[PDB]
């Protein structure tokens, strides 16, 4: 499970 | 601006 | 299952 | 803008 | 199941 | 401006 | 089923 | 500006 | 696990 | 600025 | 001005 | 589907 | 699925 | 002016 | 996905 | 002026 | 994932 | 001025 | 994971 | 003026 923001 | 992925 | 958003 | 997948 | 939405 | 799919 | 829309 | 992921 | 952020 | 891994 | 798609 | 305009 | 505008 | 894709 | 924009 | 791509 | 911007 | 890329 | 700015 | 990188 991962997120990845910018 | 995001991903998210479980 | 996934999201992605801009 | 955005893509939802299960 | 899926949506793309602009 | 949308799809839906199942 | 599906369903696209402009 | 990140990610997380387990 | 692990978290990157700037 | 920072990493955390387990 | 503009095209759109799916 | 489809549209284009000016 | 796309746009695009001038 | 945009280019936008899914 | 991705956006572009002038 | 902007790219954002995932 | 990623950004550029002018 | 900037790039950020994950 | 990385950022360069001017 | 700088970059980060992890």
């Amino acid at each position: 499970i991962y997120k990845v923001e910018i």
